[PDB]
């Protein structure tokens, strides 16, 4: 299970991988500090371990990369109490984006923006990382265009969503797209039945298998790419399970100090704190 | 005053400038093949048109550049009558994006996507080009952040608008963002009252002044950058005057072989033919 990440050394990006529990610095074998560059190139640079470091756990991960275009996001994509027949709520295939300016990496603060929002909310999500440019993907070739998977927190201003009608602005304020901590390779990861959970200050809020997805990974790839080219390094956020602050009775919104922990089994933890400034 | 453009010569991209309707190759004086790199640099490198070879032959214009993130687009932003504007502005500020993969140059065909849309339509628009990274712009610094202005055709599958609810998909099919033909500098262009016109197969379909804009250029800049960072090379499409094919009695939609001409006085013309591909 090769996992890819970027980590910080001397205020400067380096690249690391993870096979069975330890973190080797692979920058030398792969000849770049851009993990986007590693994906776009569309080959793995014949890296062999038992050669390069094994640095400490307090190493500090960065966002995998700055997406070259807006993060593509799916709307309601999760069934609640599994069954629910062949539906959950309407069932339109809803697509919108998040400006790359909104990306932050692991443990980075989420800017609170109290002047702009009093309904700040979380959404824990499985992210598809596109490895090969293509269009009109089929069930047979879809996964061949996937480099791997990561976590997105689709942070959202529920009031800006209605105020600007289209979701773009309320999802795109600086800080609103935690991304990371690592990319697990397509070969090392089956998205059929993985657990997506969110904790806020330690309280379990979201806990849903990818088996509850109304459109699975292959269907998302198939539908998204119809008449629209996907670029190498595209990030597709595949929706969020039940338990969103807005959907709670009564509704609960994120405040200055709140710590959000999104986890996906096989990938890891993306934790960010809401902080004012 | 110098308008900026990009063109193809022996299959390589080149930078040109247009002065008094004459076109010159300035690639050797700005030392790049990318109009985005010129604007991202953040400063005017002095150009002597005396030493610039004039382009006398027909030349292939390209789109000014591939935007480094999605084109930011404003929804309903035009009044119909000059004084149908008494607090009409007080409508919702609707913001959505178009994928850069939808961009095409002036005189590039628009892919028909017959299999996906039966309601292909047009929107002629003034585009703002951002020159300097910025956030929380003010009426008094906003225009300092603006490199220039250009033209966008916000080609729209009205049926995909309704089907996917959020406009992204219906506005982002390959071929749906005609961009160009040139960028006029902020120095040399006042958007307060310039005429926007669209013709389909020669027949006038839109004709409106930027004086009918519900929110003007400076207001758009103030409201879009509120808690969201703008990047140099950001393109903001500022909305479309009355006369779109969806809003006509009876409704009219674009077919194989339709030619659309979009005109903005002081910029030029964007002519694209819809073609089954
Ligand atoms: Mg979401
Ligand atoms: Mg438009």
């Amino acid at each position: 299970s090769m996992k890819w990440f970027r980590f910080e050394q001397d205020g400067r990006a380096r690249i690391g991988v993870e096979e069975a529990g330890h973190r080797y610095d692979v920058t030398p074998q792969v000849y770049t500090d851009s993990l986007l560059e590693v994906i776009v190139r569309g080959f793995e640079m014949d890296v062999d371990l038992d050669v390069a470091p094994r640095l400490t756990d307090h190493v500090r991960l960065l966002a995998p990369y700055l997406p070259p275009r807006n993060v593509i996001c799916v709307g309601k994509n999760y069934a609640d109490h599994i069954k629910e027949m062949d539906t959950a709520g309407a069932g339109k295939f809803v697509l919108f984006t998040k400006a790359p300016s909104s990306i932050v990496g692991p443990f980075d603060p989420i800017e609170r923006h109290a002047d702009l929002t009093q309904q700040l909310d979380y959404e824990g999500e499985l992210a598809i990382i596109i490895g090969t440019t293509g269009r009109d993907l089929t069930p047979e070739n879809a996964l061949e265009h996937v480099f791997g998977y990561s976590i997105i927190n689709d942070v959202t201003a529920r009031d800006l969503q209605k105020e600007h009608v289209q979701f773009f602005r309320g999802k795109s304020l600086d800080g609103f797209c935690p991304f990371g901590p690592v990319i697990v390779t397509e070969d090392a990861f089956d998205p059929a039945d993985v657990l997506v959970e969110t904790r806020v200050n330690g309280e379990l809020r979201q806990s849903g298998s990818t088996k509850l997805m109304l459109r699975d990974v292959v269907t998302i790839l198939t539908e998204v790419s119809r008449g629209m080219t996907l670029e190498a390094g595209d990030v597709i956020a595949t929706g969020t399970p039940a338990g969103v602050g807005h959907g709670m009775k009564p509704p609960v919104y994120l405040q200055d100090g709140d710590v959000i922990d999104v986890s996906i089994e096989g990938i890891g933890h993306l934790q960010n704190q809401v902080k004012a400034r």
